[PDB]
């Protein structure tokens, strides 16, 4: 059990234990009387004359992991009679070494609004202990982010791999105008971090946030019916790096899409617009590499079409017909003529006024009618009408907007009670 | 009815009526034989000698509203024997006149962000018909506002009085930079607007909206512990007119209020601030006329106190004591020293790091302890401790922030296994 013949053997011993202790008692048989220890003794392992193998110094896995020893039996004369046989000492590991970061100071940089979770810098540390045991198994962690807005982490670190990346929130909020420069303190721990007794090292990471010039531009307003020569530049986008191939992606599949994009990222309008066909547009600008692989998120472009006065007022019909009783007196409501304008509601482009131009016949007098200037309502201006005297009136009404006029024809039929 | 003794009476007749019938037959007993009509006859009202009172053409309430007539009975000689008595003709009104605006074009202006509902311009119209009847009772109304942003009315009009003012939304969103200049078309209707037969007039109203320079300034950042001469200008407010009386109002009603305002509207900090007693301030700037009237709403002032590193790290107590057993081996965790810094959390001002300076005694050797640079945790660095070789260690730990260093003292008592 702690004694026995010379045969191949392996013992496993913890390093860093008190330089006492026996390993094993080897047993003789005549003609053999003494024993000899050779190999990687490293002035640590010793055999007594009569078979007692032991070590006299602390072992160290880090200086040497396995000791390859040989034990021979000698006869009384001093000649080898058994062996040598190999005795193997496996030095079992303890956590006697602190992890060390390969640099005390790190620098990285990351583009604003880059994919969260993507490595931009690695911090690497090592531990001289056994990677196949807690003792040499490392766990990284952010100690502080400086500066820090409202307890919100803009960076994170992969607890195993040492990869530093932006969080969701960093991708989104990190702005080099507000804050171009961040310090991270990183801690590494052995024992996979899972012990209060683990050994720790720290290091410093300076991070520069580089500019992103790929952003959604300001909403565009374009006047319809452009009298100017086309195409016209209306907005632009720029990829961070040169060489990109620019597309425009039209989200509805419109009949004519009157915007396109050139190779510098300039967005042009091809044609005149018409408010009256098409009020507004949304589409996307996309950046490509030489390979046809999208470079980033697409960009939302908005075009508002401003109205011009490019439709005149129209008549509700070739002749609009109203009937009035003779028993009706000064100020009767007769009817409302409502002309239409295709230009933009509630603007001066579509805001009609009304004037009576002609009245035939003028009997018994002219001016028997008024039309309310904006409501378009016809009232009797003077007296009652008399079917006996004239059965019917024909009015020419001038409907006009800001800079167009239109003539519309109204018939007033006189009826009895 | 239609006949009776000569007595005071009152009849009511529509204007614009061509007469078809007499008004009344007055009867008198002998000695009375004929009758006489006097007063406001306007060569319209007539009495026949035989007592027959009537009118001879259309009346007009606008030319005359009440006719005050007298009828007397006469004798064969021509002497009065009854009366004269008052006969009253009330001319009942009809809606034969359009309302008219006194001007076809109106011009006004209003200061941006002024009191909504407050008249700045009056449009007046008149109607010759009877105020006491729908026929001469006027109703104003906006036809259109040009331009109009997102179907939102920036102006309104008092339907009776003709007063034009800003709506709530005009007060708030009207921006003279984007758009200083608005047209209103205003309609007036008789019949109190309630009839589709009413008569209408319209007018044009041109409005310029003047700029408001009375606005809340951008929030201020002021460093604490200013070494500069006080008071220090930090922001400003301006009323639209000169002669405003600028004041400051502290809501928190603090013991020490370290801001002031001068008569130009300039806002000062009066003293050094200290983040560590007081982090931020809010107060209000107020404008008054020379009698004490809030020239307008108060203005909200925000002062953020920026931190400087002006407190050094502190010790959790003069001596911090931990106990270690002899059976504790390399790397066993002993204890955590947590120093304090009053400066701003989660900044470099308060971010402590730890170094062991001294270990006494150095027996059996120096360097038996390490401290985790930021966690402040003491671990055994080399070997076990032995009460035989000293019952106690004394460590001097240098706690330092960005600019200051402080020595804190840790005592390790070596004790027996249990
Ligand atoms: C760019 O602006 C042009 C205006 O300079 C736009 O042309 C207008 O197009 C509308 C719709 O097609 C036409 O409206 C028609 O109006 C006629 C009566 O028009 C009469 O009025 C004008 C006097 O202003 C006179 O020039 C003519 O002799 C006509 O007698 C109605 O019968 C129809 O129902 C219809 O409403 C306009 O007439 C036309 N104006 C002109 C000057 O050509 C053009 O569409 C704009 N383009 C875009 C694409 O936005
Ligand atoms: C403006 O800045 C001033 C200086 O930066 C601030 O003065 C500080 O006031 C605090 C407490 O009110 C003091 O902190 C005390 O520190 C001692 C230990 O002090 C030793 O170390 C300091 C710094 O190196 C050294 O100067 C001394 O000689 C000492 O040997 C503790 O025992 C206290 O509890 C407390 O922490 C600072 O001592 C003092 N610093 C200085 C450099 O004068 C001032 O209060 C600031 N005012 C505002 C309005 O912000
Ligand atoms: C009112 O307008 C109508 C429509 O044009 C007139 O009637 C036309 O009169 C012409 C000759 O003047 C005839 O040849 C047509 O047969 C009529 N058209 C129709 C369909 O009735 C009418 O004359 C006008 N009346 C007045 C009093 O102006
Ligand atoms: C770090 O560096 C060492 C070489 O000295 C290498 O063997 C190791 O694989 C590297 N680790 C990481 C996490 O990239
Ligand atoms: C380390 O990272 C993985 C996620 O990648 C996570 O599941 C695990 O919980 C983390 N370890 C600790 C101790 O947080
Ligand atoms: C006009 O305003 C009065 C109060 O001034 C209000 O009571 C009345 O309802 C309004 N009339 C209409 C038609 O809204
Ligand atoms: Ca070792
Ligand atoms: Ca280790
Ligand atoms: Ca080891
Ligand atoms: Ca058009
Ligand atoms: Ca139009
Ligand atoms: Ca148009
Ligand atoms: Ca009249
Ligand atoms: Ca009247
Ligand atoms: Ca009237
Ligand atoms: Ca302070
Ligand atoms: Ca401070
Ligand atoms: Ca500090």
């Amino acid at each position: 059990k702690f004694s026995g013949p010379l045969k191949p053997m392996t013992f496993s011993i913890y390093e860093g234990q008190e330089p006492s202790q026996i390993i094993f008692q080897f047993k003789a048989n005549p003609p053999a009387v003494t024993f000899e220890l050779t190999g990687e003794t490293d002035n640590i392992f010793v055999i007594e004359r009569e078979g007692l193998l032991y070590y006299n110094r602390a072992l160290d896995r880090e200086t040497r992991s396995t000791h390859n020893l040989q034990v021979a039996a000698l006869d009384a004369n001093g000649i080898i009679v058994e062996g040598p046989v190999p005795i193997t000492i496996k030095v079992k590991d303890i956590n006697d070494n602190r992890p060390t970061f390969l640099q005390s100071k790190y620098e990285g940089s990351v583009r604003q609004n880059s994919r969260p979770g993507k490595p931009f810098l690695y911090v690497n540390a090592t531990d001289l202990d056994d990677p196949a045991t807690p003792n040499g198994q490392l766990y990284y962690q952010i100690v502080i982010q400086l500066p820090m807005i409202n307890n919100v982490m803009y960076f994170q670190i992969n607890n195993k791999t040492g990869a530093i990346s932006l969080t969701r929130e960093g991708s989104q909020e990190l702005n080099p105008a507000k804050n171009p420069s961040y310090n991270l303190v990183i801690s590494v721990k052995d024992m996979g971090g899972q012990s209060e007794n683990s050994f720790s090292d720290t290091t410093s990471v300076d991070i520069i946030v580089t500019e992103n010039i790929w952003k959604a531009p300001k909403p565009v307003e374009m006047v319809e019916n452009s009298t100017d020569p086309h195409p016209i530049k209306i907005t632009q986008v720029r990829w961070n790096d040169p060489g990109a191939q620019y597309s425009l992606v039209d989200k509805e599949k419109l009949p004519r899409f009157p915007f396109s994009i050139d190779q510098e990222g300039d967005i042009y309008v091809t044609q005149p617009l018409d408010r009256e066909e098409k009020d507004a547009y949304v589409f996307y600008a996309v950046a490509k590499d030489e390979y046809g692989k999208p470079l980033s998120y697409p960009l939302e472009i908005h075009v508002k079409v401003k109205d011009i006065n490019d439709n005149p007022p129209t008549c509700p019909s070739p002749v609009t017909v109203f009937e009035v009783q003779e028993n009706e007196r000064l100020g009767n409501s007769i009817g409302t003529l409502t002309a239409h304008d295709r230009d933009e509601e509630n603007t001066a482009n579509s805001f009609l006024n009304y004037r009576i131009v002609e009245q035939t016949p003028k009997l018994p007098m002219d001016g028997l009618f008024l039309i309310q200037t904006y409501a378009g309502m016809l009232q009797l201006a003077k007296q009652s009408l008399k079917k006996q005297d004239t059965p019917q009136y024909n009015l020419t009404i001038e409907v006009s907007d800001k800079d167009f006029k239109t003539l519309c024809f109204v018939q007033i039929n006189v009826i009895d009670e």
